[PDB]
């Protein structure tokens, strides 16, 4: 790119426990963890009762080394710069005899000029981490309160006082492991003249004629002279120029800003998952000084509009995003750490998470606020993929501290994320906490601390969330929204709130209340809702043994989190479904339970577009081997759940609702182009096969752009018998003109407990190649929710979760890189009825 070179301090570490004088090579980017089971120094943290086995770890200090050579050539270039992209937490750094960094906020990375105190020939470098729970001890005995941070597992809640992960003290899904280490790259980079601090591509307007942007550069010049240099900027699309600036400067010592307008004629939009392509432009900068090109950095630029809009209306206050100009109903999920280990979470782990979101049709994730600001590569996948990004500020569920060294440290963590991520087409907005407003309304917290602590509490959420974060919002990132918490004002246990922005409904799930609940509970947007379920059993099998595997035993409940667990899931399981005898059976069908329901509430937000304008479900993804509430299991594994958001998200829908012995139909459309002269078609079919009545036909329907609408409502009495009921189902199609197929749905008029499912075959044929099984399953009579279920640990699935309807004949592809020709792939059908007798 330019002139510098670029070395990886990426081996030859070395770690010990302080004060033992023993060391072990280490991989950095890294954990402690991490080092130490790669020389069975714990029990594997994920297996079993071993979480209480290994807490031990967050009580020692721990240090880190390694060495390097520098040349005579590289020690003399004009700087030499390093830098660590990440440091978990307390880290006193050492070069060569020099403290260089008392590092302390995981989400900041540090820039050190070190050319003064490097040697020509080896030099070593040693960083010595604080245990964050022994550093923050004495700060928690000074406090005299205690904060009331219940998902912080100890004790005394030190979480607080320190910006690390929430999560990694603990939270309702996951494992205690307060880790240390440098969990980011370490780069030193030698250069002559000067490097480019910050680039930010400042979008000023767009339309479809012109996108105009502010080039906006800082350059640090680091040596004494002032230097003539000229500033470029070239535009690219798929490596050809579209326009290209320049700018003569005299760099000064020290900081230089430095700025250059350019402007892209007819723009090529950058559309989200569903409405086109993400089209991204390559934005490069190069610092030019005689005939070299001292420093250069790019991005890749989507041009685009993102307007939220949260407005007083007739309904309450509005919440939704309106993107290119066109309100876009927002699909998809909340997203949570991939694993306990962070530096663990491999180039493919993302990608293909990324894959998962693009097919189940989402176009928005939220980075929940209890993890960590996502890595470069994260942000660059949303953008890839036209996925929104809804970026919390990690902050989470208890009030924090609000005193001057904390919000040093906190705007340092804010300025350097922001300038960040700020670049990227994908960001969408930024919210300063989750649920912090509602804990400190409705929490209990006026009868827990003294009236004095509490007043403390709610002056320090403002010092924080109403004045600091959005001020650095508005500094740094002035054209994107912000807003203060999630959900904002919006309270499950108060009906007259939810017409006023966005909810966390957890009504389902901790208000016990039925998944029908959702068809009335309507909110403007939602932000949060869920419902758990076990994994399947080759994960359980990844965790817990036969004995060890019933839903209350020690194992299972060391394996939920939340406040009860698994209790509720056999409560809710009972309502709808035959409860089975058998721990795989009850495996199974929770899995198809949770999907049913949540798929029910993904629709009705759907059907009730404009009142409801978005519904990201809790959760995407597992961060360890758990029961939770993901839709993904962490192995990879897609639940029922992941299966059924995507046909839930579909751009076209057809969705029945059957309410007081009556049906509606509704089509649902995400489309940009309206559809005309479309045909519902629709059948009663019973459990054999055959068709009772006549088909039913509704012609002339059109399907606007960007809608919801109902085109079909028949009463069930006259209809149907309650015999009838549970014993057919209903097949509905959607076609345009010429009877080509769009959409189509299945309806079953009874809870499937209900239903008089026959006993049955499912067969199927296989044909196996490397990578790849085809099968092709049959039954002569309907097969409930079939799941077909192999051993093969992130197997991917064309469809699994599906009723297999009578006398028809389905396709299904398998595929892993570990399908092997002629070993092939057990392969277990399960289905509803084989669960009872
Ligand atoms: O409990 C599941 C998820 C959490 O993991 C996550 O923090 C997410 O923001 C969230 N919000 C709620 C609702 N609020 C509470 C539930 C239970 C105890 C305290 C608060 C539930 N959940
Ligand atoms: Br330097
Ligand atoms: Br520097
Ligand atoms: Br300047
Ligand atoms: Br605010
Ligand atoms: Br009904």
């Amino acid at each position: 790119n330019d002139t510098s070179e670029v070395m990886l301090l990426d081996t030859g570490w070395e770690f010990s426990q302080s004060g033992t004088e023993k060391w072990m090579p280490a991989t950095v980017p890294g954990t402690v963890h991490q080092d130490l089971i790669s020389h069975e120094l714990l029990p594997n943290p994920f297996y079993g009762m071993n979480e209480k086995k290994i807490q031990w770890v967050e009580n020692e200090d721990w240090e880190y080394r390694t060495s390097f050579i520098v040349s005579e050539e590289q020690l003399n270039r004009d700087g030499i710069q390093l830098i660590f992209e990440g440091l978990d937490t307390y880290a006193d750094v050492y070069l060569n005899g020099s403290l260089l960094l008392k590092a302390d906020n995981m989400f900041v990375g540090y820039t050190l000029p070190v050319k003064s105190v490097l040697r020509k020939g080896e030099n070593h470098l040693y960083i010595y981490f604080h245990s964050p729970i022994r550093q923050t001890l004495p700060q928690y005995a000074s406090n005299g309160f205690n904060y009331p941070a219940d998902n912080d597992h100890h004790e005394k809640h030190l979480s607080v006082f320190s910006r690390k992960a929430p999560y990694s003290y603990g939270w309702d899904w996951g494992i205690r492991m307060v880790t240390s280490g440098v969990w980011r790259p370490v780069t030193l980079r030698f250069y002559d003249i000067a490097t480019i601090s910050d680039y930010y591509v400042r979008q000023l307007s767009l339309t479809d004629e012109n996108a105009r942007l502010s080039n906006e550069l800082i350059v640090n010049q680091i040596v004494p002279q002032k230097i003539p240099a000229e500033v470029r900027v070239n535009v690219s699309l798929n490596g050809t120029t579209v326009t290209e600036v320049k700018q003569q400067v005299t760099l000064q010592p020290g900081i230089n800003h430095i700025t250059l307008p350019a402007e892209v004629t007819n723009p090529v939009r950058w559309m989200p998952n569903g409405w086109g392509t993400p089209t991204l432009y390559d934005f490069s900068a190069q610092i030019a000084c005689g005939d070299r090109i001292v420093a250069e950095q790019s991005h890749r630029i989507g041009l685009r509009t993102i307007r939220v809009v949260n407005e007083k209306d007739k309904d309450g206050e509005s919440f939704y995003f309106e993107v290119n100009g066109i309100p876009m109903f927002a699909k998809g999920a909340n997203y949570i750490p991939q694993d306990a280990l962070l530096p663990n979470v491999t180039t493919e782990r993302y990608q293909t998470l990324f894959r998962d979101m693009k097919e189940a049709n989402m176009n928005m994730v939220r980075i929940w606020g209890g993890g960590t600001y996502e890595n470069n590569l994260f942000y660059d996948l949303a953008d890839e993929n036209g996925i929104l990004v809804w970026q919390d500020f990690m902050f989470a569920c208890t009030p924090y501290p609000s005193d001057p060294t904390f919000l040093k440290r906190v705007e340092a963590e804010a300025v350097y994320n922001i300038r960040r991520l700020r670049n990227h087409a994908s960001l969408a907005m930024w919210c300063g906490n989750n649920e912090i407003l509602e804990a400190l309304k409705y929490w209990g917290f006026e009868k827990k601390f003294t009236p004095e602590v509490y007043q403390g509490l709610m002056h320090g959420y403002d010092k924080l969330f109403r004045e600091l974060l959005p001020s650095t919002v508005k500094e740094f990132d002035s054209d994107r929204f912000y807003v203060h918490s999630s959900p904002y004002l919006a309270n499950w246990g108060r009906p007259e709130s939810w017409g006023t922005g966005d909810s966390h409904n957890w009504g389902v799930w901790y208000g016990k209340k039925p998944f029908e609940s959702l068809d009335t509970d309507l909110p403007r947007f939602m932000s949060e809702f869920g419902f758990q379920s076990f994994p399947e059993m080759k994960t359980i099998a990844a965790f817990a043994a036969p004995e060890d595997y019933q839903i209350e035993s020690e194992v299972m409940n060391a394996h939920q989190k939340s406040s009860i667990g698994n209790s509720l899931i056999r409560t809710y399981m009972e309502r709808d479904y035959i409860i089975p005898e058998s721990f795989e059976d009850f495996v199974y069908v929770g899995l198809v339970l949770q999907g049913q329901g949540m798929r029910h509430g993904l629709e009705a937000h759907r059907r009730n577009r404009p009142y409801c304008m978005g519904t990201l479900y809790w959760q995407l993804n597992d961060s360890w081997p758990v029961v939770s509430w993901s839709s993904i299991d962490y192995y990879g594994n897609w639940k029922a759940l992941h299966y059924q958001a995507k046909r839930a998200f579909a751009p076209v829908l057809i969705n029945p609702i059957q309410q007081n012995d009556s049906l509606s139909v509704y089509l649902i459309s995400d489309r940009l182009d309206t559809m005309e002269q479309m045909t519902l078609e629709m059948k009663v079919v019973d459990f054999d096969g055959k068709t009772l009545g006549k088909k039913i036909q509704v012609h002339s329907l059109e399907v606007p752009a960007n809608t919801s609408k109902c085109v079909y409502r028949a009463k069930l009495d006259g209809w149907l018998t309650p015999e009838d009921c549970r014993r057919s189902f209903l097949k509905l199609i959607l076609k345009d003109k010429s009877g080509h197929q769009v959409a189509e749905s299945v309806h079953f008029f009874r809870k499937t407990k209900d239903l008089q499912l026959p006993p049955t075959s499912v067969s199927y044929q296989m044909k196996q190649t490397d990578g790849k099984c085809e099968l092709t399953l049959f039954s002569s009579m309907l097969a409930k929710d079939i799941f077909i279920e192999t051993p093969l640990q992130g197997a991917r699935y064309s469809d699994n979760f599906f009723d297999l309807l009578p006398g028809e004949r389905k396709k299904v592809i398998i595929t892993s890189p570990r399908i092997k020709k002629g070993e092939e792939l057990p392969v277990n059908i399960k289905h509803i009825r084989e669960t009872y007798k």
